[PDB]
């Protein structure tokens, strides 16, 4: 049975994959700094914004001889902020859970995979913030571009290990007035599901998808196509 | 049943979509201008570049009630030529199959799906020379970012009739030293097939494909990712 | 002293590339199918959609021994109407101006500085319709995102001889309720204006640019940076 | 005559902007964690005004804004080309040197911009910023996760502010270098094969100087800017245009 580890479980996206990828036999580590909206589905407690943390969870995982053989890096925050009130330490912050914490679990989850010939394969939640910028998110547009890069060099650096590293970038998802303003900048007048970014993880994870790799699947509904 | 309308049926990632659809139980209208490599399949022997004989196409279409609810446009040519012995006429027609093609089939059934309100949708075959240039590629380089364009623009056009228009951009696919180079240039050890691209073609059709228009998805074993 | 060759002579960017480079001593070769706006100046009359007359262009200049050092492309149409009233003929003529004439012209230019080892330059005008699209303007965003390709694998075709080839991308520039979506639209809150291109031009055409090909500069006041 | 602060002083492209900036009359800002190529530059009257600091520590910068609002220096320019890359592999690459990248690639570009940015609103002065990005914003190569993220962020960091501060006509923009020949590449200019390597991934079969970057840099602080804001200018030899 392939393990996959989720991290963002507790909400939105990364909650849509546990029920999901359970349902389809998978062995789910499922990483959250929540639990409340959380078969077998190991639940991590961890504020993927303290790198020892994040170093503690992988002790425990090679004591317990449990290693992912696929990682969904799905945790995400995003200010909402005006940049003049944006202080170092949010900024920071956003950094460390958007791209940080996906380098770390990837480094660890790469070096694994490595030792063992393992040709695992990781996916990185990014945003349409990765490729267009918006007022009032300096940290979550710097943080989705980062990401973006990271996905691409990560595919180079192991490639040869058939290790294969993509990105998706959502657009609006209903997730945990406005609506005419979501409309006039999307091509299509409905709103994107978790659902419609669960099934391009499925995808992309899938042997379908053996030839994919350093990649950046946009599911926005139109959004980044122009204005 | 869905009728696919598919170009560059005879031969390669348009000819592996031919069976593929076929056994999925779609019926099929294959294009071409060849058909020595060619069940509800009508086959029509076509040259591309001639924009009366796609006039006629639609008509004769038209008569028959098959207008099609889906389109791939996957007929294609490349020069291998440099540019300065690319003459106006090999840059002229590469323009015409890979680009001005593309446009008037895609116009013609979008005119039809917004007259009976259907929700069709397009995929346009680009490639990593949609992204990035090389070499003695003036034409096929063109013509490829002019298509990737042309998706966005169609995919704005049409989003209010829930019409998606999307693009693959296939990497080096093996179909009808040097193999050390490709290697080189990729992330993966291995060769890219034209049940890359079909699988990707038939998730950009499926309903789970809802919310994706005006994206392009890479299917290129890293190329595109860096050097 | 330098010659240098504008198409699009008669109005907007590449009028005002007539008197600013006429005043810096160069020698101005101005292209154009009009003449009524129109000292070291050839004008010429020509319909560069017509790839005969663009071949007649070059034999007299052959003759005057006048071959330019510098090739401006600032011809452009951009139609204005829905994607299903734009005809064949229509897609096609804006192809032929926007990009066939720049690669012709680019074509011609550079096996003339191959010839004699001179190192040309090349500067095509571009739009952020060639990176973004827009309603309406299928062939005017296919055509330009296609000369953005062009300007890339020029580049490449050329480096070895010291030819340089880059494009400009100008946002909304004031040439021959509206206004308030331009600023909706933009980050700055002014008109771009002639000038601004013309600027860029003489960087892009300096020995301060020695080390710039295959670079597209975008003049834009914010409109490519989001919404 | 204007005031233009600039990170990365002591070396490279920054260095290449304090002489050439000094030279046409402005007045100086230079921020760098050394400081033995401007010690010369110090013992004159230039209008040079030279602060030892690591970027990588916000706490730091803030006392670089305590100390230029105690001397009245508010700059009405800032060129952010203070950077670091390492050359590891991604496996070899600990949490702390990933941090280090991206504190002084990334976090410190958005400090010191915030900071004049505020001080711009205040005065309702029109600002300038420049970003120095990289081709690694664009492209990934092998052993750079670090480098490759941060100039990817900061690309994005640049459009994001362009639209931020638009309206009070602050311009934000990026350079992204490819090869320039400066103290931190000089180890490529004497290995042939690394040469040959280079050319063969350019277009051009020249190297790229520090002064092709100070070009770009006048221009983008100039008059002849006022409509560019948000963009990256590419200034890579043709590396960028495919392979
Ligand atoms: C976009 O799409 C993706 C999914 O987001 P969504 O739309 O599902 O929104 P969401 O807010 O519903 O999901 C984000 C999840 O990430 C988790 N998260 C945030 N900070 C964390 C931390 N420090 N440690 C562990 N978990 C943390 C949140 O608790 C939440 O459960 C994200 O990557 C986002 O930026
Ligand atoms: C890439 O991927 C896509 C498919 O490529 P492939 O690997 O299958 O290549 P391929 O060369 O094996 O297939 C290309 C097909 O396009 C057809 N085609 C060319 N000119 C045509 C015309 N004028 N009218 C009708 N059909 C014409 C060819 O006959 C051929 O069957 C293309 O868009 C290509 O550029
Ligand atoms: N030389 C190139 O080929 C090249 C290529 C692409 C991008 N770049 C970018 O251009 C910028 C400058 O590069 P360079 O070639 O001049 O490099 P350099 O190393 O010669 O100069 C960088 C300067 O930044 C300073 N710096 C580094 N960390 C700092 C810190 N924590 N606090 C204060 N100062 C610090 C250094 O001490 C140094 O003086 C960087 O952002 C670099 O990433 C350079």
């Amino acid at each position: 049975n392939k393990i996959i580890m989720i991290s963002g479980a507790n909400s939105g996206i990364g909650h849509a994959c546990i029920k999901y990828f359970l349902e389809k036999s998978f062995h789910v580590i499922a990483l959250d700094i929540n639990n409340n909206n959380l078969m077998p589905l190991k639940v991590v407690q961890i504020d993927l914004s303290n790198s020892e943390a994040i170093h503690n969870l992988f002790t425990q995982l090679d004591l317990e001889k449990l290693s992912p053989d696929i990682l969904i890096n799905a945790a995400g925050i995003r200010e909402i902020t005006p940049v003049l009130h944006l202080s170092d330490d949010m900024f920071k912050k956003v950094i460390d859970v958007n791209l940080v914490a996906p380098f770390i679990l990837s480094r660890e989850v790469a070096k694994r995979w490595c030792e063992s010939k393992i040709k695992g394969c990781i996916v990185n939640i990014a945003s349409v913030s990765g490729l267009m910028a918006e007022p009032e998110r300096a940290a979550y547009v710097a943080s989705k571009h980062a990401l973006i890069g990271l996905t691409k060099q990560m595919a180079m650096e192991f490639g040869k290990q058939n290790i294969r590293v993509n990105s998706i970038s959502p657009g609006v998802i209903r997730t945990e007035a406005l609506m005419s303003m979501i409309k006039s900048n999307q091509s299509l007048d409905t709103w994107g599901l978790p659902q419609d970014i669960v099934s391009c993880i499925e995808y992309l994870i899938s042997d379908q998808a053996r030839f994919i790799t350093g990649s950046n699947f946009v599911i926005d509904g139109g959004w980044t196509a122009g204005k």
